[PDB]
């Protein structure tokens, strides 16, 4: 077999990002002027509300990265002071933040947004941000919450109309709506946000004009970082010489930065992108070798060398193999030594186990087609939230974040949670849903139903999924936070990752067009 060319040739090898003087302060005195901003809302309850929609925008425009103790303890206070019990304007969007802070408020603050009839009041339809803000809400929903079952269809049967009926009264309103009918913000990833939000803020009529012009400088900055990240791993790819050190696999480093690039986008953490674009870089290499190039027997020898974890035993492997070996050796030790020095050997030895454990399951599917042992579904479904790279991504962020991880966080990632079944669960729906339609067919198979009712059915259970998904969010505690919005990140971008086709040896304009979003094109002014 082969595969295509990378489509993005030479341009982000070198970088020639280019910046003016003075920017750093001029960032920094706007930085005051939101901080003030934040603690002027903060001291007066009247202001609360207000307070709210300010994070709201600040997170929107991607700079609470900026903000982070400042936020975290604005959201700490308004959930000590008002606990579950908040009854003021802008209660949809006080919802959805606390839950995304990961606090499981409940839903009873929605309780007054029916009539005493149980229908939804009428001046809730005449009024599109109050409209759009419970809409929003909704997304944060989890399994068995019927009002907000409810007011996702209320909202979306008239946010709909609306948009249509205001395109020649307010274009970007339109825009704005249908954006979000087509995709809620809580399963956007917060950097794809940021892009669209910000000209949308931008040319929106009472919209603060420090904040703006804060989001679009720290955007361009934070940009010129990101390529200068990518650019560090297009050297490290193209001194592998793919092509010619592993000719049975793909040229994809863009792409493996780009889901990198989504379990945390922010400055703080650059090494932990970095090395997780290698972790991935290596997990599509030795993939592609146990898909289809190697034979049962040399598999069998690629996962005891594996286990053995050391170099000395590259002589022990078939030739093909051993630039992998090397590249893979080089680059888990490189990061064995990084912790050993920060004095995180055993965090260092529970991630790699982690890896020895992916590769030993993928030699557990390889045996299965050797003896002709049949997969059942238990097991297709099981075996396939480690193949499928859950554990190995979520502990990948740990080693990249060894300054946060706790023993307890690791005790987790071994404990086999619900939320990493889910995700594997749902990123082998998603796949089935465009191909890894040999599942939708097969569907159709088993209930005897007509593709049509097939294709409603398999949609009923993905929404199913992302409401358990957002449950394990909301009740995991015993991993920090931090690692916890890198995991749900990643989750979200599996609906990215499986659009509408395969991305990675094909590539949609969808896809494309993301990533050129977010490292491109730059900012205006």
């Amino acid at each position: 077999a082969n595969f295509s060319p990378s489509i993005w040739g030479d341009q982000f090898l070198i970088v020639d990002n280019q910046v003016e003087q003075g920017v750093e302060q001029i960032v920094k005195d706007l930085k005051k002027e939101v901080r003030q901003l934040l603690k002027e809302a903060l001291d007066i309850p009247m202001k609360h509300a207000n307070l709210l929609k300010l994070v709201d925008e600040i997170q929107r425009l991607g700079i609470s990265y900026l903000f982070e103790q400042e936020i975290d303890h604005a959201l700490q206070h308004i959930y000590e002071t008002y606990g579950d019990n908040w009854s003021g304007a802008r209660s949809s969007l006080w919802f959805r933040l606390m839950r995304k802070q990961g606090y499981f408020v409940t839903c009873d603050v929605f309780n007054n947004h029916k009539d005493e009839s149980g229908v939804f009041k009428q001046s809730l339809k005449n009024h599109v941000e109050g409209l759009l803000e419970l809409y929003e809400a909704t997304s944060m929903r989890v399994p068995g919450e019927i009002i907000l079952e409810d007011a996702l269809v209320f909202t979306q049967s008239h946010l709909s109309i609306i948009a249509k009926d205001t395109l020649s009264i307010n274009p970007a309103l339109s825009t704005e709506i249908q954006r979000a009918l087509k995709k809620p913000l809580w399963k956007r990833l917060p950097r794809i946000e940021a892009v669209q939000y910000i000209p949308f803020y931008e040319q929106q009529d009472s919209h603060n004009k420090t904040l703006i012009k804060l989001a679009k400088l720290e955007f361009n900055l934070l940009q010129s970082l990101h390529r200068e990240e990518l650019s560090q791993l297009s050297k490290w790819w193209k001194a592998f010489d793919v092509k010619n050190n592993a000719p049975y696999s793909r040229d994809r480093i863009v792409e493996c930065y780009f889901w990198a690039l989504a379990s945390r986008f922010e400055p703080q953490y650059s090494r932990a992108r970095i090395f997780l674009a290698k972790v991935i870089a290596l997990v599509t290499l030795i993939d592609d070798i146990y898909d289809a190039y190697g034979t049962y027997e040399e598999l069998k020898i690629f996962t005891e060398a594996i286990e053995r974890w050391s170099i000395t035993c590259l002589d022990m492997i078939p030739e093909y193999m051993k630039p992998i070996y090397k590249l893979f050796m080089d680059t888990y030790t490189e990061m064995e030594e990084i912790l050993a020095k920060e004095g995180k050997t055993n965090i260092f030895n529970c991630g790699k186990e982690f890896v020895k454990d992916f590769v030993r399951n993928l030699m557990v599917e390889a045996q299965w087609a050797n003896e002709g042992h049949i997969p059942t579904t238990e097991e297709l479904d099981s075996v396939a939230v480690i193949t499928g790279g859950a554990n190995l991504l979520t502990t990948t962020c740990y080693l990249g974040m060894s300054d946060i991880v706790t023993k307890e966080a690791f005790e987790w990632a071994v404990s086999e949670p619900p939320l990493l079944r889910y995700k594997g669960i749902l990123g082998r729906r998603l796949n089935d849903l465009a191909g890894h339609s040999s599942s939708v067919e097969s569907y159709m198979k088993e209930y005897n139903v007509s593709e049509e009712y097939a294709k409603n059915l398999l949609y009923k259970q993905v929404e199913d999924l992302w409401k358990d998904i957002n449950r394990e969010y909301l009740i995991t505690k015993t991993i920090p936070r931090p690692l916890l919005v890198a995991v749900i990140n990643l989750v979200h971008f599996l609906d990215v990752l499986y659009a509408a086709k395969d991305a990675f040896t094909a590539m949609g304009e969808e896809y494309k067009n993301l990533v050129k979003s977010l490292l491109v094109y730059p900012m205006s002014i």
